């Protein structure tokens, strides 16, 4: 288990362009593609994306190519950051993981916006980190995912993703 | 100081097609567009892997998407390797770094086959990897780079990459 495993998990694997939650176009491992409302335009989007014309359809190693620039953009963006940088640091690998899933999933803005979980996860508070986190909108958006990512926080192990 | 600052310095960027060691068309960050002697390969090459009509010259933003490409397939290549993987995963934070930029350079393959400086590294025996290292084909081509990845790997610092 690591943060690419994890996030295939909690992102899965689509290889035709679908709709998110929020219903904008994408493929591959959580990769939007465009909020346009044409078709056309994620069809053109992607082509330009993966470099050939795909007509709506990607391989395996072309979606973990886009997953490779997605969360090592991830990881920059966290490190550039003021705050979640410092955070990111002090956690340990498993943790680290955690944090690069959340970021992710909503962005270095709202993941820089939890100010008091991020702190209880500097100073090593793991329990109420997690208390806290259960708290919040995201996860009552995605309660299964977070719940799992608050685990691993939490525990620092891979225990909500073991079994599964 | 992380893998991407590191790699970075290591690396160079270079916003223009240039011509690496074995004259290969290159850029970005270490960027390898192509092995053809052509030079309009190499521009379609880039152009594919960029998304517009480039002729040759890209901006910051797109050299660092290609770079973000690379460091997360040198990452998880090294995961997916029998013999890189449990090196890695014993390594501290710093000498994971030094792992990652081998691998960037040189491929999961010809990092595999350090077979003696895996072992003496995956059993904290930092001096005689070191030396041994030291020893290596790999030092004798990019000597200045190497002593700076073998310093990492050695000390579990950043001393190589403060005062350039």
């Amino acid at each position: 288990m690591n943060i690419f495993e994890m996030l295939r998990i909690d992102e899965g694997l689509r290889l035709k362009i679908y709709k998110d939650t929020e219903g904008y176009y994408t493929i591959g491992i959580g990769h939007l593609l465009t909020k346009s409302p044409s078709l056309n335009a994620a069809k053109s989007e992607l082509d330009k994306a993966i470099g050939r014309n795909t007509n709506g359809v990607i391989t395996k190693d072309e979606a973990e190519k886009l997953f490779n620039q997605d969360v090592c953009a991830a990881v920059r963006g966290i490190l550039r950051n003021a705050k979640l940088k410092p955070v990111y640091d002090s956690l340990d690998a498993v943790r680290r993981a955690a944090l690069i899933n959340m970021v992710f999933q909503m962005g270095e803005t709202g993941v820089a916006g939890f100010t008091n979980s991020l702190r209880m996860l500097q100073q090593k508070r793991w329990d109420e980190a997690a208390v806290n986190l259960a708290k919040s909108r995201w996860y009552n958006q995605t309660p299964n995912r977070a719940k799992r990512v608050i685990t691993t926080f939490r525990t620092g192990t891979w225990d909500a993703y073991k079994n599964l």
